[PDB]
């Protein structure tokens, strides 16, 4: 129960429990050219907008909430009329303009680089003055401008990656109250993207638990106006992490207590298995599935420790598809393996570590 | 038109076989047979070499006829075997238990990193020395120099048959081709015993526990022999249960049940042949196809629809945990072939899909 930890957990929670409109290709241009300040955007001579392959790719088939248009063109429109104060919330309120996305699609320069996530903008006005934006890195930082910060170092990050899987045990026993209001509306937003039908084979707690996640997924893909609350600044891993909870909750007793609990304990394994894992391909699945399978087993078996090592071996070793494959559905596929993944390893027990913490790194090793 | 007929009713003669045991005991045993020793004990030291991906998933098979587990019982079983018996080697051997005590003693096992490999030397009490070799896949006998059983350029000429040929082949099948069809509904049938992985009662869950019912039958030795396409028993599972179980829960059409496994057999020696383990990325194919055709019937479309669904939700490829990762991972396949009939997007067509599988499936065994 020491307070140092309990300080370092409601931090990390609050730095990587965030609400993001639309999927993360959109809502990172739309924030960085945002990010430029733009007073006049009809005063543009010349946009040049740099993304990396690995992330971007698949953004032709994202949808740019309040646009109804898809892709990277919508984006840059929507960032240019969006407030940069509203951070991956850019796309709210906006109201699109045709005449201005005709006008900067005969102006837009793509460069597209080989590289971890990078997002950078710049623009030559009519005057000849010039504006530069950057966001690099898998945790999102503006590089460009210089921005006041709510701060965590590279060694509060390493301290929690040295945590036990007993330390999250302890802290969802005495939850903070700042930090019970984040889990509930982390509950109400990603409870909220469930809208139609997307993969319903029965009426069984499995098939709950697919139909949900696919139908949140499909919800942040098509370009709705929904936020959807991410994990470590992933909204496929927030959907992951929370969405087979609250299904399996529904098909189960609906115990608001133990459904805060079960999805405070899935995002802090997430976070923590994000952290132990380096980025080259997805992930979405093996760390926010992981956080699933683990609150997931809390739900189902309380604080017991022999049967959260027993769900984490049990995972690793039926862990889904390294590469996902993108396009309009590919992530929802693969949101629903980690479904079945997640709740099958509930039910078998294997003799891949020893352990939760051994499970988590050896994941991690993988990521090659 | 028959010239297609016997070449492919050739190959199904050839590649739907019988096998008692799991490939890891059964190729210990066939190569320790191909030593011929008189008297077995006459031997002086046994020393067995193994590959690490073939080792692994055979420290907790049972042998069959033994009534033990692992590598010891599967050496003493090829001593008391037949040679001429291939794969079926375990089959009448009376087991000894005064021998199983007389070789733990001689018996060295060395475990090396490479594809599959199973060496065996062993020295006589006379000084004289007998070797054996099995390496790349099962029946790969390069000590000692065999004649050629079992049959390149008939396998070529089937590589490039259109899916067409197999949807042809089904609506004109031989009676000998029929037996055999019903022979390995029967035989694959029979390994359903007690249930593995329940989920309540549905058409997914029903396919999934008798899939991984029937994998646990093989797995713990008992002294049925399952039906093995291409060999590996895994595979035969794969391509039949599936489907044996859905028919079971939709309709019981004995005729569309023939039409439906013959497709699924021809779709996953197809891909063995235009290819590491593969059970579930390759059998997985003939199910997801085969299952089609039960539900939706001769479209073309839906087929290439099904098969492209299921290899953008393609499961691991890489099998850890051991022989119970088998099951998972026959499990994990259960939900991806049952899933891809539900939700339309890769290769773009049957044939590109197979060739796009073959090329990942090489990159993840250049890992090690
Ligand atoms: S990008 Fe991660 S699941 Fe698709
Ligand atoms: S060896 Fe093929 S699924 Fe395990
Ligand atoms: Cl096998």
């Amino acid at each position: 129960m020491d307070d140092y930890k309990r300080i370092l957990i409601t931090k990390i929670l609050k730095n990587e429990v965030t609400e993001a409109l639309g999927c993360t290709e959109v809502g990172l241009i739309g924030y960085a050219v945002s990010l430029c300040n733009i007073s006049d955007p009809f005063s543009i001579e010349k946009i040049e907008l740099t993304l990396n392959n690995g992330s971007f790719k698949n953004a032709y088939a994202v949808g740019v909430p309040n646009t109804k248009k898809y892709g990277i063109l919508p984006a840059v429109v929507g960032g240019l009329l969006g407030d940069h104060k509203n951070k991956l919330l850019v796309f709210n309120g906006i109201k699109y303009s045709q005449k201005l996305e005709d006008f900067i699609k005969e102006r837009l320069k793509i460069r597209v680089i080989n590289s971890p996530l990078y997002c950078g903008v710049k623009i030559k006005d009519n005057s000849g003055n010039t504006f530069e934006s950057l966001i690099k890195d898998n945790h999102l930082n503006v590089v460009i401008p210089k921005i006041n910060n709510s701060e965590i170092n590279g060694s509060e990050k390493e301290e929690y990656k040295n945590l036990e899987l007993l330390d999250f045990l302890e802290y969802i026993d005495e939850i903070p109250e700042e930090i019970i209001q984040l889990v509930e509306k982390t509950i109400y937003t990603n409870n909220n993207l469930i809208k139609g039908d997307f993969l319903n084979f029965g009426n069984d707690c499995l098939s709950n638990m697919v139909n949900k996640t696919t139908s949140a997924c499909n919800t942040r893909m098509i370009g709705e106006n929904m936020p959807a609350m991410s994990v470590a600044k992933s909204g496929n891993m927030g959907i992951m992490a929370t969405l087979p909870i609250i299904a399996y909750d529904y098909s189960n007793e609906q115990n608001q207590e133990k459904l805060i609990k079960s999805i405070l304990l899935s995002v802090l394994v997430t976070i923590y298995a994000t952290y132990k894992s380096s980025y080259l391909m997805c992930g979405c699945v093996s760390k926010g599935g992981m956080g699933a399978v683990i609150g997931l087993c809390y739900y189902k078996n309380g604080k017991n420790i022999k049967k959260l090592d027993s769900a984490a071996r049990t995972f690793t070793a039926n862990l889904p598809g390294i590469i996902c494959d993108g396009g309009k559905v590919g992530c929802a596929l693969k949101l629903a393996s980690g479904c079945f993944a997640a709740y099958s390893s509930l039910f078998v027990d294997i003799s891949v570590g020893k352990n939760f913490k051994e499970c988590v790194e050896n994941i991690s090793e993988i990521s090659k």
